[PDB]
């Protein structure tokens, strides 16, 4: 039975505590892998007071998260902090943010309808006047149309209710692709915000969090899925 499985599966990613998964499915992303992409364009979102989640950044001073975060800050972008590359130290006491962070200059609060879980970070640059483009390199946006059931994929982000520390990679198992995305793995709400990256490095969707699934006593996880269109109108701001 269709429920059964989805239960099955699901208690893949829920059924034990989170520290006993497998590195396979929830891993830690380590400081070396974190100077490389697709890793280095992710990064912490904050909004002081209110919530904290991921975003991906796209280039030029620009990072986007859901919707549901960004509204949160209510037109009063210096509510916004981002911070690339945040990890652990080794002893996992302290905590380095290797390019620093960066406060928000504006919100674009969801420019494709409230339709879609997706908003537009502008922030302005550091102490020093650098530039998140200066210091990290953007992520690299890709339609999802490649992807379909039963592939697999990358979800990466800041699990903070797990761990406010590091960055984690979150495997991922499509159910289906057609109308969004729709996924197993292992996530926790501050993933909202964290960037769905294929066999290749492509940007391809971004997690919103967990919907209904079958019935209202189960739930999946999903995200924006991105075509041309979007693509198209995201690369219109940067």
């Amino acid at each position: 039975s269709d429920l059964k499985d989805h239960r099955d599966k699901w208690n893949k990613y829920y059924g034990v505590s989170p520290d006993q998964l497998s590195k396979d499915l929830f891993d830690k992303v380590s400081p070396e892998q974190i100077k490389n992409s697709p890793y280095q364009s992710v990064g912490r979102l904050n909004v002081q007071g209110e919530a904290v989640a991921t975003g991906v950044f796209i280039g030029k001073n620009t990072v986007v998260t859901n919707h549901h975060i960004a509204k949160e800050a209510k037109n009063n972008p210096s509510k916004i902090i981002f911070s690339p590359g945040r990890h652990a130290d080794e002893s996992n006491t302290g905590t380095v943010l290797p390019h620093g962070t960066f406060e928000a200059s504006e919100i674009i609060d969801a420019p494709f309808g409230t339709g879609v879980d997706i908003s537009v970070i502008i922030f302005k640059p550091n102490a020093e006047g650098k530039s998140i483009g200066d210091v990290i390199k953007a992520a690299d946006l890709g339609n999802s149309n490649s992807l379909k059931k039963g592939d697999t994929a990358n979800l990466i982000g800041y699990p903070y209710d797990f761990d406010s520390k590091n960055m984690y990679r979150s495997q991922v198992e499509f159910q289906s692709t057609d109308f969004g995305l729709k996924y197993y793995g292992y996530t926790v709400p501050g993933n909202s915000g964290s960037g769905i990256f294929n066999s290749e490095g492509k940007f391809v969707g971004l997690h919103i969090g967990k919907a209904k699934h079958i019935n209202s006593q189960n739930e999946i996880n999903y995200a924006v899925s991105f075509n041309d269109f979007l693509i198209r109108d995201l690369k219109q701001l940067i």
